[PDB]
């Protein structure tokens, strides 16, 4: 009975359809890149739904007291993201051949971001739940900064097509990522000035956009192809 369920359900649907939009696409081919390409892109909405869907049905919400009164947070996002947010790093990494190392050390930044923001969605204190969203914005910001400038020096090594489609996903990435900290500081988890509601339309957006906008980009380019 929860005002933002009827963006859990939308979230739900956006989710469960472009992973079935993605899958059957992907079955389809044959190419040994493109199918790599596929599998991670297809997992990404696969987890989201299934969160999604938990969080639709009462799960993944706890009780946290800060500021005087008991908030409500859905500590289901971060597991969702926890999965996703590498895996969309590692589709960008696959793009333009990333190092083993760069990799590594984006992917650790990724689980720094999502532990710290999920320990200060839960962080009792008010003052320092905002300590560790300036962590983990902070680790977001190293994220950002390696995907523009390192990750875009790498795709000038590739073919203009594969660096043009970098390009277009690397921005929507930077765009879309950019949103979350601002969401989060301003919503239910920060400030409590956008109700939760407002706040769950504007994280289904970004989840839809960042999933199955990026993986529509992706998945009809050549770039994917070996
Ligand atoms: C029956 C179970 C468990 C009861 C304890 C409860 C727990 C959470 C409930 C859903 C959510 O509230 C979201 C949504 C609100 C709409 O209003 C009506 C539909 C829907 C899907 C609900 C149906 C149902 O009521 C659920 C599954
Ligand atoms: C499909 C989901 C995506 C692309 C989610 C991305 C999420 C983030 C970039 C979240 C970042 C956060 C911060 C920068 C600090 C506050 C809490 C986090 C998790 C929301
Ligand atoms: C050579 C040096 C250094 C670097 C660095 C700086 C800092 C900071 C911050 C942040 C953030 C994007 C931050 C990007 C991109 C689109
Ligand atoms: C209340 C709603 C959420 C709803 C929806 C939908 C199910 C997906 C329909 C697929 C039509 C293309
Ligand atoms: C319902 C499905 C989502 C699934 C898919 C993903 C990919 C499996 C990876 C194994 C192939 C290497
Ligand atoms: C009285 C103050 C405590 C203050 C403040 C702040 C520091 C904000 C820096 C944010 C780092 C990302
Ligand atoms: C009385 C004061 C405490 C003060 C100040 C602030 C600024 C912290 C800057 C941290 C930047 C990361
Ligand atoms: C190999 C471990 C990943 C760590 C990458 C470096 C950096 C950043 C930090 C996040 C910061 C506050
Ligand atoms: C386009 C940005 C408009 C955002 C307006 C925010 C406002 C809020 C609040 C007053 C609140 C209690
Ligand atoms: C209790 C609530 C009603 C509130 C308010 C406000 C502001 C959210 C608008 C910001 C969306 C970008
Ligand atoms: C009270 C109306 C219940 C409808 C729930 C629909 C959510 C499933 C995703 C399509
Ligand atoms: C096509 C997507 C199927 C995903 C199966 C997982 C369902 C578990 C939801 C709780
Ligand atoms: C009392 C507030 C002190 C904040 C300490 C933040 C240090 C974390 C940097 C990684
Ligand atoms: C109450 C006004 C808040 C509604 C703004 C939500 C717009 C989301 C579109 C991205
Ligand atoms: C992984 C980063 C650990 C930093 C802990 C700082 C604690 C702030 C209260």
């Amino acid at each position: 009975g929860r005002p933002e369920w009827i963006w859990l359900a939308l979230g739900t649907a956006l989710m469960g359809l472009g992973t079935l939009y993605f899958l059957v696409k992907g079955m389809g081919v044959s190419d040994p890149d493109a199918k790599k390409f596929y599998a991670i892109t297809t997992l990404v909405p696969a987890i989201a739904f299934t969160m999604y869907l938990s969080m639709l049905l009462g799960y993944g919400l706890t009780m946290v007291p800060f500021g005087g009164e008991q908030n409500p947070i859905y500590w289901a996002r971060y597991a969702d993201w926890l999965f996703t947010t590498p895996l969309l790093l590692l589709d960008l990494a696959l793009l333009v051949d990333a190092d083993q190392g760069t990799i590594l050390a984006a992917v650790g930044a990724d689980g720094i971001m999502i532990g710290t923001g999920l320990v200060g969605a839960l962080t009792k204190v008010y003052s320092y739940r905002f300590v560790w969203w300036a962590i983990s914005t902070a680790a977001m910001l190293y994220i950002l900064y390696v995907l523009f400038f390192g990750f875009t020096s790498k795709a000038e090594s590739m073919r203009p097509e594969v660096a043009s489609t970098f390009k277009v996903l690397r921005n929507v990435t930077v765009v879309l990522w950019s949103a979350y900290p601002v969401v989060w500081l301003i919503g239910s988890e920060g400030a409590g000035i956008v109700p939760l509601n407002i706040e769950t339309l504007l994280f289904m957006v970004l989840d839809v956009s960042a999933k199955v906008g990026f993986g529509l980009i992706l998945l009809r380019s050549r770039a994917i192809f070996g």
